[PDB]
């Protein structure tokens, strides 16, 4: 665990805006995207090679408030003008969501809630993990961003309300993803301030990585057929100016560009369903049928409650976590701009006085979709997506008894001051949106509710999966010096909150391919 202090901006050192980038480079390691896996996997190989690591946003210098826990809501409500760090997008399904486009990705603006994964997940993942190795990484990234959080009424009183609702066995505080009530780590420090991925590159070698914001790849570059290589990439700067960056022998481009970013790329370059890219005249690299396939977002389902008596805001630190879904509640200040992806859709009621939400995360989810291009030849237009929520009944089954375990929470000694009125059961409150079926054993009415009310938690992954696209170690199969990491390898959530995982995930890949080179050597 890290130490309260100033978000670390050493890293500026080396960091360039791509129009004072070359405009053709060579190196040993080209990251396409500077996020939650890209930057710790950019200073883990730049510890011995010479790594370029190219992102489309800016620095996180250039939009202040996603420094600081205060500015979370703030920045889901600002205008997308192309350039701000949240980039809005609609699902196919109707529902409103974000990503990140910012030096340090999406850990630079979400809900900084830090977890490990599951530890059972990693047996059936299609990778065989160096779990010593997976262990000093969480270390190596908790050691600089992680921090145990200050303790919080409002999270106190979630706290009660989980342990009297039988989310059991409590955990105190601990970092570990595990069935029961715990406080976990925060991105955020005890002065609220946010460290992120961006951070992790203060870990590289300074004179061996570089860093190009403002750098829109646009196209990985291949070799001729067969024995299919990438070369490098094509970037375009501020200008309009397309710069080239190369790869040397042995070394790789490795594409971390997210759940949404890699699987556009992969198919503008060519690298992807046959007659899909034929149809739109994309020349094919590789017929690669699974690339955007299987992208899944596990639903979130809530109920925001009106306290009669005000209650301050808080970071999210305690967590209930069931087998089935995983939940944790929100307080924050009364609004009248909508954030952005808090709610499905533009027509939600505004709060116009301090509000709680308790939300509750769908594991897995088994449901899932698929991504496709918008344009064919530009990467800045956002690709279609759709996740298909409910498609499959199970993921609708644990949303069921998820909301009926935040029916319990509502029907707590702990949450009955902060009722309206004395009504009996999970009424008396003042609800905010679609309220909770009266009829706690009425499974239909949940079932309902669960549909018209979903929401995305953000934590979409997929779309380029181990074991569909990728093989054990990462590589695109078919061709060579290329990689993929980042959130869009597997397909289920490794934990209630994603993250962690992905953070280590950089850096276990980064030291993955040293340990490579060293024996090639
Ligand atoms: C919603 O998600 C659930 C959970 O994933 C789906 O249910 C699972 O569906 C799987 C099939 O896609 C089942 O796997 C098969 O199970 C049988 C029985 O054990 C097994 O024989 C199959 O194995 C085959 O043979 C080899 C093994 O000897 C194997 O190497 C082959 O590759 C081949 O698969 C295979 O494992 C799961 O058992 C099942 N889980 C549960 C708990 O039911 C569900 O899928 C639908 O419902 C299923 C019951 C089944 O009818 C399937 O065809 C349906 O699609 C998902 N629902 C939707 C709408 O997709
Ligand atoms: C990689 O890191 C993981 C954690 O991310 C390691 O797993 C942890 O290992 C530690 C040390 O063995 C465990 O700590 C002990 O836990 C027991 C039981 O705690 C549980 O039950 C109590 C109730 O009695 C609850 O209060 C706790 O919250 C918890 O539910 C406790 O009695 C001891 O005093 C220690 O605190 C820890 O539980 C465990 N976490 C998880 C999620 O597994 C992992 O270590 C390996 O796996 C564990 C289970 C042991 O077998 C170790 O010997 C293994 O090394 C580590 N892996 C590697 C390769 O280092
Ligand atoms: C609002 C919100 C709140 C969240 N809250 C939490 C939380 O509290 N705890 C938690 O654990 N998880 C949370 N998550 C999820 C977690 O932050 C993400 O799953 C994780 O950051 C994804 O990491 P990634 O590396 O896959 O992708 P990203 O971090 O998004 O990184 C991909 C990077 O690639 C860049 N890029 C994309 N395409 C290109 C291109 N063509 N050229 C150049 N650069 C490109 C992007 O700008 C971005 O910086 C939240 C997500 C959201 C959106
Ligand atoms: C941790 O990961 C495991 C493995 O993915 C999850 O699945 C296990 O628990 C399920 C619920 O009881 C069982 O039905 C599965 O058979 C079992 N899977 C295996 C192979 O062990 C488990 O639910 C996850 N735990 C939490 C708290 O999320
Ligand atoms: C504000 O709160 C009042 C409660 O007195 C409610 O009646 C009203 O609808 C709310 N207004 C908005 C825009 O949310």
């Amino acid at each position: 665990l890290a130490t309260t202090s100033d978000h670390d901006f050493s890293y500026l050192s080396f960091a360039y805006d791509a129009t004072d980038l070359e405009l053709e480079g060579s190196y040993d390691y080209v990251i396409v995207g500077g996020g939650t896996s890209g930057c710790p996997l950019a200073a883990t190989l730049s510890e011995k090679y010479k790594v370029l690591v190219l992102e489309r946003g800016s620095l996180p210098t250039a939009y202040p408030n996603v420094l600081t826990a205060d500015g979370f809501v703030y920045n889901l409500q600002q205008e997308d003008d192309g350039k701000t760090p949240v980039e809005r997008f609609v699902s196919e399904d109707g529902i409103d969501n974000v990503r990140g486009r910012v030096l340090g990705g999406t850990s630079i603006i979400n809900a900084g809630v830090y977890a490990r994964a599951n530890t059972s997940i990693y047996s059936a993942s299609g990778v065989d993990w160096d779990m010593d190795l997976v262990n000093q990484t969480y270390e190596w990234v908790e050691d600089t961003i992680v921090y145990k959080p200050n303790s919080q009424s409002w999270q106190s009183v979630t706290k009660t309300a989980f342990l009297e609702a039988g989310v059991h066995p409590n955990h105190g505080f601990s970092l570990d993803h595990e069935e029961g009530t715990r406080i976990t780590g925060s991105t955020f420090d005890n002065k609220g301030t946010r460290h992120a991925a961006d951070e992790l590159l203060n870990k590289g070698n300074s004179n061996n990585l570089r860093v190009g914001v403002h750098a829109s790849v646009e196209k990985i570059i291949f070799s001729n057929a067969p024995g299919l290589t990438a070369t490098g990439v094509i970037y375009r700067d501020s200008n309009g100016t397309p710069h080239q960056a190369f790869v040397r022998s042995k070394g790789e481009v490795i594409v971390s560009a997210g759940t949404i970013g890699t699987p556009q790329l992969l198919l503008l370059s060519g690298v992807g369903p046959e007659s899909y890219l034929s149809s739109l005249n994309i020349p094919v690299v590789l017929s690669h049928p699974y690339v955007g396939q299987f992208l899944h977002d596990n639903p979130r389902n809530f109920i925001n409650i009106l306290p009669p008596n005000p209650i301050e805001p808080t970071i999210v630190t305690v967590l209930g976590i069931s087998n089935d879904f995983y939940q944790c509640s929100f307080s924050s200040l009364p609004f009248t701009t909508p954030p952005f992806g808090f709610f499905p859709s533009s027509s939600y009621p505004l709060p116009n006085s301090t509000f709680a939400h308790f939300a509750s995360k769908v594991a897995g989810p088994l449901s899932y979709g698929s991504l496709t291009l918008k344009s064919s030849s530009n990467v800045r237009v956002s690709p279609n997506v759709k996740f298909n929520y409910y498609s499959n009944l199970t993921d609708l089954s644990h949303c069921v008894s998820g909301m009926k375990k935040i029916g319990e929470l509502l029907s707590t000694d702990a949450l009955k001051p902060y009722k309206v009125e004395d009504l009996p059961g999970v009424e008396g409150f003042n609800i905010l949106g679609i309220p909770l079926p009266k009829d706690q054993t009425d499974d239909a009415a949940f079932e309902t509710f669960c549909r018209e009310s979903v929401a995305s938690y953000w934590h979409y992954h997929g779309g380029c999966l181990v074991g569909k696209v990728l093989d054990g170690d990462f590589r695109v199969t078919g061709i060579n010096a290329l990689r993929v990491v980042d959130g869009s390898t597997f397909p289920y959530t490794p934990a209630s909150h994603p993250q962690g995982f992905y953070l280590m995930l950089g850096r276990y890949v980064g030291i993955k391919i040293l340990q490579e080179r060293s024996a090639s050597d």
